[PDB]
C-alpha cells in the first residue's frame, strides 16, 4: 500500500490523475519525483521551471554545481538530485524535445529510466512545452515502465482524453 490518493489504473503497474505534479510532490513527499528536464539542467519552464519555482531555485543551484562537474546529460539520460522540500529525490529524465527536432525514438530510453525506481511520482515525458504527442507519450510509458509510476497530467482536457483514448 502506499500514499498516492485518487489515481486511475490504468496498467498492473501505472497510474494516472489530472494534478498539479507541484501539489502532488508537497502532499505525498513520494521517495521519487521526476522532473522533466533538458540536458543543461536548466529549469526555466513547463514542470522543470514549476519543480524548481517549488523548491525556492534550491533545486537550480543543486543543478548548476551538477553540471559544472558533469556536464550535460544525454538526451534519453537522467541523473538522481535531492527532492529538497518536494521528495527525498529527484529524477532528472531528459526526454527528446520536438521542438529542438531530437529523436522521437529516444522517448522509450528516456523512460526507461525509471525503471530503476520502484515507484515514481511522474509528469508524461516529452508531453508540454517538449512538443511530442503525449498520447503517444502514455503509449511509450505503459510499454516501458515496469515499475509503479503514477503519473500527474496538469490539464483537465488532455487528461480527459488520454482516459479516454486509452487501448
Ligand atoms: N505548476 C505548474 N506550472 O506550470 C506547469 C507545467 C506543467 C506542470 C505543472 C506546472
Amino acid at each position: 500500500v502506499n500514499s498516492f490518493s485518487g489515481y486511475l489504473k490504468l496498467t498492473d503497474n501505472v497510474y494516472i490523475k489530472n494534478a498539479d505534479i507541484v501539489e502532488e510532490a508537497k502532499k505525498v513527499k513520494p521517495t521519487v519525483v521526476v522532473n522533466a528536464a533538458n540536458v543543461y539542467l536548466k529549469h526555466g519552464g513547463g514542470v522543470a521551471g514549476a519543480l524548481n519555482k517549488a523548491t525556492n531555485n534550491a533545486m537550480q543551484v543543486e543543478s548548476d554545481d551538477y553540471i559544472a562537474t558533469n556536464g550535460p546529460l544525454k538526451v534519453g539520460g537522467s541523473c538522481v538530485l535531492s527532492g529538497h522540500n518536494l521528495a527525498k529525490h529527484c529524477l532528472h529524465v531528459v526526454g527528446p524535445n520536438v521542438n529542438k527536432g531530437e529523436d522521437i525514438q529516444l522517448l522509450k530510453s528516456a523512460y526507461e529510466n525509471f525503471n530503476q525506481h520502484e515507484v515514481l511520482l511522474a509528469p508524461l515525458l516529452s508531453a508540454g512545452i517538449f512538443g511530442a504527442d503525449p498520447i503517444h507519450s502514455l503509449r511509450v510509458c505503459v510499454d516501458t515502465v515496469r515499475t509503479n509510476v503514477y503519473l500527474a497530467v496538469f490539464d483537465k482536457n488532455l487528461y480527459d482524453k488520454l482516459v479516454s483514448s486509452f487501448l
